[PDB]
């Protein structure tokens, strides 16, 4: 159970984005139905009044929280991966539009899941803004909690992989468009009951064997991190 509070751009806090530049759902409950329209941008997908200006090459940091800013972030039980996707905003997230910019699942070096490191990072994970066409975009940050993912939601709707999905409205101003955005995958649709990484038993199956759901990270993607960029306590 987690939500996005706002974003930072090059370590500068853009301020509380909830219902402002984040298409915030009404609460932190997960999405679990893989064929739900709610898989696009969570249960209240609509245009919000602001879009955060960035340029290609900026560091864009998403900041998550549980109940209040810079708290426990997400229950520690919620082990799983983190991904970020991008789509042109005019699509409203519909159709074959989502391109993956970031994946972090289980780090064998550190023996930690992305969610574990997100807690340590005070809810902060970042991407480099890619060199796509200037314009308005949706950045879809997705945490998958796997603690009940041994079951398919379609078999037992009390369980299943849990999707904490947050769409941020980002406007890319200065970009050379050296890597034009291609078509991508649909949400709902990209993840199905047979997709690797959706049904996974963290109690019985080693995390060293976990394969995150496709698609693969796009060749145009410039990278990211799971790390505290900004100190909310200084404000
Ligand atoms: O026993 C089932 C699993 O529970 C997990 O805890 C979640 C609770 O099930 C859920 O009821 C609770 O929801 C809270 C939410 O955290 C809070 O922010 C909101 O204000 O109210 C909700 C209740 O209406 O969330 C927790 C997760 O934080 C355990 O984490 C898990 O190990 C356990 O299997
Ligand atoms: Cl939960
Ligand atoms: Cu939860």
């Amino acid at each position: 159970h987690t939500l996005v509070w706002g974003v930072w751009v090059n370590g500068v806090d853009q301020g509380d984005g909830r219902n402002i530049y984040i298409r915030s759902p009404p609460n932190n409950n997960p999405v679990k139905n893989l064929t739900s329209p709610d898989m696009t941008c969570n249960v209240d997908n609509r245009v919000v009044p602001k879009s955060v200006p960035v340029n290609a090459g900026d560091t864009l940091t998403f900041e998550w929280y549980h109940n209040t800013r810079d708290d426990d972030i997400i229950a520690s039980s919620h082990h799983g991966p983190i991904a970020v996707y991008i789509a042109p905003a005019a699509s409203n997230g519909q159709g074959n539009v989502w391109v993956k910019l970031f994946e972090d699942a289980y780090n064998v070096t550190n023996s930690t899941w992305a969610v574990d490191r997100l807690i340590t990072a005070h809810g902060q994970h970042s991407v480099v803004v890619p060199h796509v066409a200037p314009g308005d975009y949706l950045f879809r940050a997705e945490i998958i909690a796997l603690h009940e993912a041994d079951s398919l939601y379609s078999q037992n709707p009390i369980r299943g992989a849990q999707f904490y999905i947050s769409c941020a409205q980002i406007t890319i101003n200065s970009s050379d468009d050296s890597t034009p955005l291609p078509a991508g995958v649909p949400f709902p649709g990209a993840y199905t009951d047979s997709t690797p990484g959706i049904q996974f038993n963290i109690y019985t199956t080693p995390a060293t064997s976990y394969v995150a759901p496709p698609p693969s990270v796009w060749s145009g993607a410039l990278g990211g991190s799971i790390a505290q960029v900004g100190d909310a306590s200084l404000e």
